[PDB]
């Protein structure tokens, strides 16, 4: 299987990120500090994945460093969550990150390192401007000096007030473990162009609502589709569909692949003024996706 | 202002019904016994209505009867909620119903009485069958002997597992307080027939999602629209729309009327013209 | 009957504050933008109080200013909520505050104005420090220029991450509407002298009386009382945890429907508590 | 590792039971039908245990039986949940239970079979009485004819309206996977007797609030401590202790054992000595 | 021989009903709780019948269910008596009834079940109204669910304040064991119409004063004769007769049938011929 480890200081936001990934946002208010490690198992495209949420209180971080084989071993990815709104605890956070990397070195493993600069809220980021960007740049410099190019590192700005920032970062991480064929993007890109200027955006999602494939004509089309899709997903699950809302038309479809348990979800967005997508075009597209993914 | 009173024994389901009406079903798992009377104010078509939820524990029921002018006076509608799954407490429920009716008599007021035979769940109703039907018929006989034709009494079977049963019963109650013109049903019927064989069902809702007008070509069209509308409303609120799914097409629209604060909601289901809709809405704005 | 009006821009936090007051914190994650005016009624010491939660989205603010008599009239207290983390919307917030004050002037009423500097979170205040205090000073100066000594104005810092900040501020507001006798504080002050802390709460868990020997005792009792309440309501009592001892009691007053709650924290006498309760029942 | 499997028909209540075990009762109102298998990992006295929640809708049960090695294999316990309020689906429930037992036989494994007669609510049980008792007796006969003494079977009446019904059954189930020494029951018994007539009830809980040991002088002392302890825990967790309410006094304590990660919880109820509690704790640390 | 079983909870009124049948109403005030089973033998139309009065206190009921073959075996009729004034013991009563039926199932016998809804006093029934009727209808449903159409069940409302209610129910019970020829009712009907409109009511009784045949022109004629007959019997016993009183005339006669030990009693009420009577007696002698 695969092991994904969430770690970081207490209050950094690890459990809230997980609650977003589980579509259980309503449980974020009732969140208490996580006690030791909480573990669950989920499936990504036919592969079972174990997820570890390490409670970040100091009494728990010490226990993690006392029995490192129990917690840090066999990790394929380490998600390290930093509360970028809490400058006063950043030095402490980098210090605990150095301890975690040191444990990986003693175990002689090199998991993918994914840093979530978390609580990067829209309101907070707008009011803080380049002052916040400079702080993140200093954080990366400290992280690079600790990593010393012995680990692969990725960085993402995340916030529970932007579901896409969490979904796409977690999807990008899973697709680094399970790389996709270049044919996938080439097929999606060619399908969009075969519609002749009548395709603003496409998403291919799995049963966890994680992103398997994507296309965006521009930044505005990306914002419209990624912000509307969760509500269309809620509608689909509660009830193929065609939805006209505002100046856009949405085509939604479910399809299965051989190796995965549950169906995948396809959504295509076009201008409302555009021609209706021919069903035979969507079906041939789905047939290729079933052979590529 | 109009006064609507929720009363009945504890555990009968009054607050859960209100939570359904407030679109807050998720809080039903968190419900505690209601402490005495809880009150809110909402608007229905430009009229304010105060809503009283009276906690049903015995210590509160005694307080209600000790100071009747503070709780039962000026009530325009009394909703009496009966847990029809609790046979063992029905005699106590009817007994307390007699007390409430007596206080109305002493105050010399005649509010509309609306019985909610509540917790009429689909699974429960299917397993209990004619026994539950006979048990409800016996409850009605006891209520009739208490009322003695001195009050207008309506009945409905309700359950939180059927949102339509609660929404349409409460809408029916409010439309008895505020009667509609006969032109409304005629306009909805005439608009439906003007679509040839291409109009299965219509719903006109207010901002509380209460039913102001309705049309159903048959029972199957009624089931499809009433079960699907709550999810379209959640989508519309979370974001004019058109939704095609299966063999049906759904048109949703919002329009305002002069006397009401928030817009109304129109949804039309057809098998799979903006002018017909715009002209329909214009007629509704002059009638509703 | 008294009318309390919650207003301010959308996203400022008004409904979350109300949810804390209703002991419904678990619903804050499920909150959506409030549509128009949501109204409820509750009792405070035998008095009925109507509470108005005005949705702050611009389309609703335009409707409030189009029909001022329907929303702002007969207001006894206006609670104006400002997201002090959102400097980018502060000019917009002060401008709408000016419009609200103007409607009060045209109605010729003078409600108590209670400003909540909301989202004053412990982490945010720790990191912003003195820069945030200067910002609050600028807001007070603007509000002063708008009020022009025609309204009584009070200020409070609030955050859903400090339940006491919201409970005490709202209690302080209600005690300005319904003033208490000075004998209440003196009776509590003298009972303790006869004690690290004392709270007298009503059935809404609002603060009717309080005593705190020092800042440390205050933090201990204020943070512990909700769970002592949760224990009580869900279930007199005597509790010992740590180096402290707690005494909880319930009693009724003549004009109130539900009982009041008394909790005393001492370092670790029935007759002295019963005489203290007797005096409270004759003063509150 | 150990594997616990929740299965049964859709709507039987499996996920609600798990929500109670996870101290997330507030989320029961938000539950949706479970899609295929949901899996979590928890610790019981130092042992990692995988928990499988198999969604019960028919399209999922067909998938389970198509690939029985992926779902039923290596199971230590099978919890089969039956909605005993839904007589109309009991024949369907027993038939799927027989299919599950058949898959265990083809795998040549013998998990403990634990039947939960769920939704045994206080109100429903009181109103149905002996009529429901006879129906449960008929269910046991069908289960026994399916088992044919090839499996170990346990039965429990459960309901989300009685938290102890679910906690104690799940605790009883875990203690059969990990049998305890007879010294634990004797030690708890002797300590309660060393207090003379000053010990009404004792509970020893783990960090999951599952029951490791228990003592009850009589049925009334059992109902007082079990219904009070969740609020004594929520107090302690959200915040040693002594509490006096009514005619009772309570002592709470936390202690750790060598092989477990988180502390255990001890609570003693007496009618209204620190050295005696410490020595009793020291004994438990060498026995558990 | 035939076996009739009187059973039911203590205080239900079993022994009081038997005292009415034995013409010993004066002993009702001296009744104590019956200790275990009391047994008598009486003759009905040439057939010996054993009558078991089972004491209903719980310690006796437990003794019955411990040795079911001694008490319940070979029963031809089980009379179950329910005090319908005591709602607080109806669950206990229905539960014990379920136990008795379970013993008949294990014995693989199917006696006639006769339910006496007892203490249906005129004053109590008048004051309780349809509330008592619903309760009896509820009890009837519980009995049906317990029986599952495996037994013949009859019902009657009985009370010691209406001798006819007890006499006619016990008579109807015995005639179900020993069905009569259809020529009997046709003969009584034909004799009545042969007297023109000069025949309001007829009773044919045995030496136990049980009703072998009856005829009533209307309800008033039934109430007059059924209420006057007990005193006519006492006069006849204490001493053929003719009695004129008010606007009615009563003819009484005694006759024997070949298979019965003691004479039968014929009473005819007419508005105010020996030969007609003698021939009517002759037909009855060969039909009964
Ligand atoms: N503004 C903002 N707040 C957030 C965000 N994410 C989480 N929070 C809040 O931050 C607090 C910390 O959340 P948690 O998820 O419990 O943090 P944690 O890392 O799991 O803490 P531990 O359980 O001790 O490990 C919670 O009150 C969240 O509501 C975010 O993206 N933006
Ligand atoms: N099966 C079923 N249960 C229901 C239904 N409605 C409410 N309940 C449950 O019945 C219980 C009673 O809920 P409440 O709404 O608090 O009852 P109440 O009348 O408000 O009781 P008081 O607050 O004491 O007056 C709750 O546990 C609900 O979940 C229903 O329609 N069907
Ligand atoms: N950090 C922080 N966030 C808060 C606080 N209070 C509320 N929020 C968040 O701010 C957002 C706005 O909350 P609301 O209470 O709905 O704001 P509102 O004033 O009611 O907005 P309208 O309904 O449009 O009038 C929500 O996401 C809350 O979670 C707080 O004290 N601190
Ligand atoms: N009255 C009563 N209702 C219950 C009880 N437990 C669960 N329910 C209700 O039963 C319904 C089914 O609950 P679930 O837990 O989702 O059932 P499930 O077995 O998980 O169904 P699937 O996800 O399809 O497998 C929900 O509406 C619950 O509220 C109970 O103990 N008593
Ligand atoms: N009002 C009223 N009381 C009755 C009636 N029949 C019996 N009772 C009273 O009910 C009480 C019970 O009478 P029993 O005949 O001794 O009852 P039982 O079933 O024989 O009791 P056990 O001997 O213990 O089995 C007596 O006090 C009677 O006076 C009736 O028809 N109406
Ligand atoms: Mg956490
Ligand atoms: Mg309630
Ligand atoms: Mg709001
Ligand atoms: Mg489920
Ligand atoms: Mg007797």
């Amino acid at each position: 299987s695969e092991k994904i480890l969430f770690t970081g200081l207490d209050n950094s936001g690890k459990t809230s990120i997980i609650k977003v990934l589980q579509k259980e946002i309503s449980q974020i208010a009732m969140l208490k500090p996580t006690r030791q490690a909480q573990r669950k198992i989920f499936e990504f495209l036919g592969n079972d994945i174990s997820e570890w949420d390490l409670g970040g209180q100091e009494k728990y971080r010490i226990a993690y460093l006392k029995e490192p084989t129990k917690y840090f071993d066999r990790s394929n990815v380490c998600i390290y969550v930093i509360d970028i709104q809490d400058r006063g605890r950043m030095e402490e956070s980098i210090s605990y990150f150095s301890d975690v990397i040191k444990e990986f070195r003693k175990l002689e493993i090199s998991p993918l390192i994914y840093i979530f600069f978390h609580k990067f809220d829209p309101t907070y980021a707008k009011n803080e401007g380049i002052h916040l960007e400079g702080l993140i740049s200093q954080l990366k410099d400290e992280i690079r000096n600790i990593i010393e190019e012995e680990f692969n590192v990725s960085y993402s700005n995340t916030t529970i007030y932007d579901l896409w920032s969490i979904i796409s970062s977690f999807s990008d991480l899973l697709l680094k473990i399970f790389p996709q064929s270049e044919l996938l993007d080439k097929t999606i890109q060619e399908f969009a162009e075969s519609l002749d200027s009548n395709c603003n955006a496409i998403l291919v999602l799995d049963s966890n609502s994680l992103v398997i494939g994507q296309f965006f004509e521009n930044e505005e089309s990306k914002q419209i589709l990624t912000k509307s899709t969760p509500y269309f997903l809620t509608l689909n699950d509660s009830l193929s569909m065609i939805i006209e809302r505002g100046n856009k038309r949405f085509f939604t479809d479910q399809f299965r692949i051989k190796r995965a348990s549950e169906p995948l979800f396809l959504i295509i967005m076009t201008p409302k003024r555009g021609e209706h997508l021919l069903r035979e075009k969507i079906d041939s597209f789905i047939t290729l996706l079933q052979g590529i993914i």
